């Protein structure tokens, strides 16, 4: 499916800009196993980067676990061209942030990955950049996963939440992903 993102420049700090409020949250459904963490997110665009903010309900935190993926994270995937790959080209990317704001990345420059967090209780947040590198205008359209990677009180990841690949591949697929088109950019203060 598509999701539709609205034309904005939220602050990252981890706190929840005001025009955040006026787009809407994304529910993802595919759970790899039954859990009690569950989460939401929401995008916005500007000329020049991506934005997400991400709330996760999840009692229970941890990253002891070495492996990047084994922490309590999320993961975003971005098909920047739309090329709709059956593997990573130079334009894909995927990359992971922790609860405490450590940032890993799996395809493509890090550089590019900017990312604060908050602790909530029972939970965390998540603000991320994305700096682009095609000029975004409206109706552009790219491909886009997101992933929560759950862990518990023994270091190891036990449940996984996506928001379009249930099958475990968008690691390794672009074409696993989903649709994302940027609307809500204008054509064109009064004190
Ligand atoms: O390090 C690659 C990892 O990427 C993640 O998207 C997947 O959930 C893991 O199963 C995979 O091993
Ligand atoms: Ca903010
Ligand atoms: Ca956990
Ligand atoms: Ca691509």
């Amino acid at each position: 499916k598509r999701i539709y993102v609205s034309y904005g420049s939220p602050v990252i700090d981890g706190e929840v800009d005001d025009i955040w409020n006026n787009v809407e949250w994304n529910i993802p459904r595919i759970y790899s196993a039954t859990t009690q963490t569950n989460a939401k997110f929401k995008l916005m665009w500007d000329d020049n980067a991506l934005y997400v903010l991400a709330e996760v309900y999840d009692p229970v935190l941890n990253s002891a676990n070495s492996t990047p993926y084994q922490q309590d994270s999320v993961e975003i995937f971005l098909d920047e061209n739309f090329d709709r790959a059956i593997s990573y080209q130079s334009d894909d990317l995927h990359y992971r942030v922790n609860y405490n704001n450590f940032k890993t990345t799996d395809a493509g420059d890090i550089l590019r990955f900017y990312t604060k967090t908050k602790l909530l209780p029972d939970g965390y947040r998540v603000e991320a950049r994305i700096a682009l590198s095609k000029k975004p205008i409206n109706g552009t359209i790219m491909g886009f996963e997101f992933q929560v990677n759950e862990a518990d009180s023994s270091a190891r990841r036990v449940a996984t939440i996506n928001m379009f690949d249930n099958t475990g591949n968008a690691w390794q697929n672009p074409s696993l992903f989903g649709e994302i088109k940027l609307k809500g950019r204008s054509d064109n203060i009064n004190p």
